[PDB]
């Protein structure tokens, strides 16, 4: 076999700090890439040596694998692994590295290059004899002939069409022995959706949840599949919450999922660590094949914590090293077993209010939940970003994973809730309210959720805590404190003291008036929303003198006349203040009050505008006619004596020219009427 | 049953912060109680929320 003593990794993020970590037990050596800038981030400072790669965009950066493996042969690398992302899943770059000596990380450039292309996939499969639903069968030549296959090749009846998602040939007809509705239909949906006449027939499934075994091989003939997994939760194809074990799965199919994805994966013939998807009828109760991918996923860790082999942890980057170095397993199928049950989501730096956007921002304050074992249950947080780290818009919008390991899915569930609550982030809008949301009131403790299940419950979602008027008064208080001495050392004569805060909140502006009565600092009343009450307030010490773009970061506490008390650590912007408590965090936008303080003119403009002296003899003109004109340009540049001496007008609003070029004009003439556009 | 989610503590002292630990291993809320002033108290910085009661006399 071939040592290896230096790892090299592609992408950037999560997955860079595990494989570096990991490699740390192992005792190899590391080496991290990053582009332009990105140097302060976290996985440069956990590697041994660092190199800048080139441009932001993902074509400049980690996508030269030419200039990448040149690079790793001059610093005699050992083994790359890719990740997910960018050169993950191309074959060339796999077959240069296999030249170039260096040992891949995955499969074979062969089978990447099959599975690229669906219809060879489903070929190969098909050959070997994979339960598999297929997208077409023929065409359709004759009318008679979906009579004729669709109670042969399959009872189900998927009418559709051949391409376009209107599918309004379906009409859900599951009903068999449909002879003269199934023909109408597909005619009356030939009409105005021509498209191509051929028809395909498949088999119609009233109901989907995903399914995805894992699996791991050694060069060595020699492999072992890992326990399954659920994805029935996902937003716009993406990945939102998962459950290693497929709750309400019997342990018989376990076992058969498993001598299907073996068969597939040695036909193909495979190495390393992969993972084959299944999609799943609950009606039918048979499991038909969809995809598969030859790659690492990136829910990889959840899988982990529901399976042990010899009674100890297992790790998956582990094998693939070993896997790389040569040396051949250790453990049967046997020796791996399942205990307990875990949950795992995802957060993403998007706004849930909007149409799920990404945010580029500072991270200014990041609580971080307790990741250590207590009660009956593992909890565990992995972010790829710390305190001081900013959000690129380029890279995906993704922050942290968190994973609830327990003995029982109860434990498991119950654990991320209050892990999901604890974790704070200031700064940028998330969407763990959202997913909070579809934890609490969504009776899927159960167990059981559809492909679709989000899209149902749509309504019931996107909720979030009301903004009760006491909020508004901690977080109108700490801008002012945490701006300046308001409020601190004040005094008047024979009167009282008043400020007060204008919040824009939603659409409809906010004002908070604060005052005090007494020679009291401490004793401080407020009128919200016509609602008055008292309050006293203790401040911390006072930090951030500098008032930067992070600002001011101080805890508050409040104690309001009913008897309550409240600590509240607030960091406050002129864009905004943000209050974190037990209320939960709120972001209060400050009513913006800005437009060109100064260049506020609403006057007519009506004549005698850039008027030239008596030389006149006025040429090249270089502004448009109605054109708007509020910065000062050279509207006309007239010459006396050699005296360009341009006017340059800055009224606002579009120039209306009454002159021509080369044309002698008198003194004080009106050549042009600024006037503001109407 | 009856499920609880909330949990409430009269006294002041170890026993509040005792109290207040397993809580949170069984992921339950915590409410502190504290007389006058006696804010700063360590049990209320353990807790959830915290009320002012009164007077300093056990009566109050």
């Amino acid at each position: 076999e071939r040592k290896v003593e230096k790892l090299l990794v592609a992408n950037r993020g999560e997955i860079a700090c595990r494989v570096f970590r990991t490699c740390r037990e192992m005792h190899i050596r590391t080496v991290a890439l990053f582009c332009e800038a990105e140097r302060n981030a976290k996985h440069v400072a956990e590697a041994d040596e660092a190199v800048c790669i080139g441009p932001p965009p993902a074509v400049n950066s980690y996508l030269r694998g030419e200039h990448i493996i040149s690079v790793a042969k001059q610093l005699n690398v050992d083994a790359i692994h890719p990740g997910y992302g960018f050169l993950s899943e191309n074959a060339s770059f796999a077959d240069a590295i296999t030249r170039s000596g260096i040992e891949f990380i995955g499969p074979p450039a062969s089978a990447i290059s099959l599975m690229g292309s669906k219809s060879e996939s489903k070929r190969i499969m098909e050959a070997a004899g994979v339960p598999v639903v297929p997208g077409y069968y023929g065409e359709n030549q004759n009318v008679s002939f979906l009579a004729e296959e669709a109670k042969k090749v399959g009872f189900p009846i998927l009418i559709k069409a051949v391409s376009g998602g209107g599918g309004k040939g379906m009409k859900i007809v599951e009903r068999p022995e449909d002879f003269t509705f199934m023909l109408e239909s597909a005619k009356r949906e030939a009409t105005n959706f021509f498209k191509d006449d051929r028809v395909i027939l498949e088999r119609y499934v009233k109901r989907s949840r995903h399914i995805e075994c894992q699996i791991f091989f050694d060069k060595h003939g020699r492999g072992v599949f890992f326990f399954e997994r659920d994805c029935s939760v996902q937003r716009r194809y993406q990945k939102v919450l998962e459950e290693a074990p497929a709750p309400h799965l019997s342990m018989e199919t376990r076992q058969r999922i498993g001598e299907v994805a073996l068969q597939a994966a040695k036909a193909v013939g495979y190495v390393g660590a992969g993972t084959v998807e299944f999609i799943f009828d609950t009606s039918t109760g048979e499991f038909y094949f969809m995809e598969m991918n030859t790659r690492l996923q990136v829910e990889h860790p959840v899988t982990e914590e529901v399976c042990r082999i010899k009674g100890a942890p297992l790790d998956l980057v582990k094998l693939q090293i070993k896997t790389a170095m040569g040396k051949p397993l250790t453990f049967s199928q046997e020796d791996v077993t399942l205990v307990g049950s875990c949950i795992e989501a995802r957060v993403y730096a998007e706004s849930p209010e909007r149409g799920f956007l990404p945010e580029s921002g500072p991270l200014t304050f990041i609580r971080e939940p307790f990741q250590g074992v207590r009660g009956p249950a593992r909890t565990r947080l992995d972010t790829g970003f710390r305190e001081g780290d900013n959000v690129l818009i380029h890279y995906d919008p993704m922050l942290a994973k968190v994973i609830s390991w327990g003995r029982s899915r109860e434990e498991a569930l119950r654990g991320l809730r209050q892990a999901l609550g604890e974790y704070k982030v200031a700064g940028i809008n998330t969407n763990i309210e959202f997913l909070k949301r579809c934890c609490e009131t969504p009776e899927f403790a159960r167990g059981g959720v559809t492909t679709n299940f989000i899209s149902e419950h749509e309504s019931q979602l996107l909720k979030s805590p009301v903004v009760t008027p006491e909020v508004a008064a901690m977080a109108a208080t700490a801008w002012l404190l945490n701006r300046c001495d308001n409020w601190r050392g004040a005094f008047r004569l024979n009167s009282d003291t008043n400020a007060t805060v204008h919040f824009y909140i939603d659409d409809h502006p906010v004002e908070v008036r604060l005052h005090t009565e007494g020679a009291n600092y401490h004793k401080i009343f407020f009128s919200v929303w016509d609602h008055d009450g008292s309050f006293e307030v203790c401040s911390g010490p006072v930090t951030s003198k500098h008032r930067d773009q992070k600002s001011i970061v101080n805890d508050f506490t409040f104690l309001f006349e009913n008897g309550m008390h409240h600590t509240v650590l607030a960091v406050a912007t002129e864009g905004d203040v943000t209050v974190i408590g037990s209320f939960g965090l709120h972001q209060l936008r400050l009513l913006p009050l800005t437009d060109g303080f100064g260049d506020s003119s609403t006057a007519g403009g009506t004549s005698t505008k850039i008027v030239s002296p008596m030389p006149g003899k006025v040429s090249k003109l270089l502004v448009k006619s109605g054109d708007l004109v509020e910065k000062g340009q050279v509207l006309v540049i007239v010459e006396a004596m050699k005296m360009e001496h341009p006017v340059r007008a800055l009224q606002d609003g579009r120039v209306s020219f009454l002159v021509k070029e080369g044309e002698v004009v008198g003194g004080d003439h009106v050549l042009a009427t600024v006037a503001e556009e109407e």
